[PDB]
Order: C-alpha cells, then structure tokens, then sequence
C-alpha cells in the first residue's frame, strides 16, 4: 500500500508517483573504473565518528535504519568532494536473496551482496527536512559488502535483528559505533545523485568506498530473516531490496586514487 520492491509496486513503477524517477542525476550508478577519472584536487575524507550516538534501530518496511542523535555535530563527515559539515543522521543496508546481487551501486557491473550507506545532512541547511530539498544537501558514504569473514563491528546489529523482524517496530540501539562498519582505507568515487528510494530527490553527494568489507555468510542470512510485512500480515522476507543501476546521463565519477 504505498512504493516497494515486489513486481508490482517495485523500481519500474515508482516513476508513476515519482516523475524525478526519470530525471538527470538518478542513484544508484554503474561505477565503470575505467571511464572514472582521478581527480588529484579531491581532499581525503574524513569521517569522524568517535561522538556518534546511535538511539534506536527502525524496521521502516523497506530496510531498517539505526538512528543517530544529530542535534549538534558529533558525528560527522567532512572533507572529500564536500563544502562544509555534514551529521550522521541513520545507515541502512540494502540486499540481495543471494550472494551474487544486493548492492546498489555496481562497479564495472559487478553487484555485491549488499551495500551500506551511512546518511549525513548538510548543517548549513539548519535540519534533514530541509537539506533533502537541496542539490548538496545530503552525504551518502556508501560501503560494499562481501560475503566472507564475519564483521565483528557488524554482530551487534545482527543480534537485534530478531527485536525487530516486522513493519513498524523499533528497539534502543545505545552506544553503537559506526567505526566498526568502515574499511581500512577511505579510497573513494564520487557523483552527484539522489535518494535511491521514492521520492528519489537529487540532493546527494554519493561517496563510494573502493574497499568492501568482509561480513559472514551467517551475518547476511540474518538480513534475509526480516519481514516487509507488519506483524499479523502475510510474510513477505525481505530481500531484493535494491534499485537497480540507472543512467549516468550527463554526470562525470570521479576518483580519489589513481
Ligand atoms: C524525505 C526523505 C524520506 C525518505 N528518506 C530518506 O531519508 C533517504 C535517505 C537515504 C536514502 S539512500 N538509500 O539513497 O541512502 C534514501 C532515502
Ligand atoms: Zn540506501
């Protein structure tokens, strides 16, 4: 009853509600690495998250999130390809019903298992409502997943999964660090884009780590136990619940490594 992922209300129909769907500068992207350019003028990122205070974790119907408090500027990012400072406001994953798919973004058409974007508003923007409404008004960093070692950083947020398995339920997530969930290196690609769910605004800087990280099979599995489904309904998993690729159209990626 509103946008999904299922045959009927998923991706291909969302341009219905959503003309923006079909606009210029649509996420996610192929990142084809031979066509990304080095940009030396790039700054090095820096993620600073040593403040972050994570609230609560959110099964929405479509991901879960794990919220962050962003009324001052603890945890933010900085630097890159941004002007300014941008809070952590939540991060979600997205995945796949099997290791081959469930990343967002590709590169060189390779689809990872799963993709997770860490979300940050623009502060000159006063709060997220209104940064959304603007082209540099949001930050996604955005990580890849392989299937492989567990991720111990990740196991906390695996564990809470069964508190919140339906539509509409929430758990206090306190005293989580995002820290856990980074790579060693912050070599990245860069592009203007937009939300990869409705209403899709093209308020983004999308910054995409070039290392994934390595999370267990066990680990992902436990993703796939969710339900899009509000307690009492049919159970629907969910899974699959990435936006395919979408044009480039006139928009250049840009690496920071060479
Ligand atoms: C008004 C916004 C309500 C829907 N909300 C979002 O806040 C949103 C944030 C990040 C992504 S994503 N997947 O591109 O990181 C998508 C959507
Ligand atoms: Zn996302």
């Amino acid at each position: 009853h509103h946008w999904g992922y299922g045959k009927h209300n998923g991706p291909e129909h969302w341009h219905k509600d959503f003309p923006i769907a079909k606009g210029e500068r649509q996420s996610p992207v192929d990142i084809d690495t031979h066509t990304a350019k080095y940009d030396p003028s790039l700054k090095p990122l820096s993620v600073s998250y040593d403040q972050a205070t994570s609230l609560r974790i959110l099964n929405n119907g479509h991901a879960f999130n794990v919220e962050f408090d962003d009324s001052q500027d603890k945890a933010v990012l900085k630097g890159g390809p941004l002007d300014g400072t941008y809070r952590l406001i939540q991060f979600h994953f997205h995945w796949g019903s099997l290791d081959g798919q469930g990343s967002e973004h590709t590169v060189d058409k390779k689809k990872y298992a799963a993709e997770l974007h860490l979300v940050h508003w623009n502060t000159k923007y006063g709060d997220f409502g209104k940064a959304v409404q603007q082209p540099d008004g949001l930050a996604v960093l955005g990580i890849f997943l392989k299937v492989g070692s567990a991720k111990p950083g990740l196991q906390k947020v695996v564990d809470v999964l069964d508190s919140i398995k339906t539509k509409g339920k929430s758990a206090d997530f306190t005293n989580f660090d995002p820290r856990g969930l980074l790579p060693e290196s912050l070599d990245y690609w860069t592009y203007p884009g937009s939300l990869t769910t409705p209403p899709l605004l093209e308020c983004v800087t999308w910054i995409v780590l070039k290392e994934p990280i390595s999370v267990s099979s066990e680990q992902v599995l436990k993703f796939r136990k969710l339900n899009f489904n509000g307690e009492g309904e049919p159970e629907e998993l969910m899974v699959d619940n990435w936006r395919p690729a979408q044009p480039l159209k006139n928009r250049q990626i840009k690496a920071s490594f060479k």
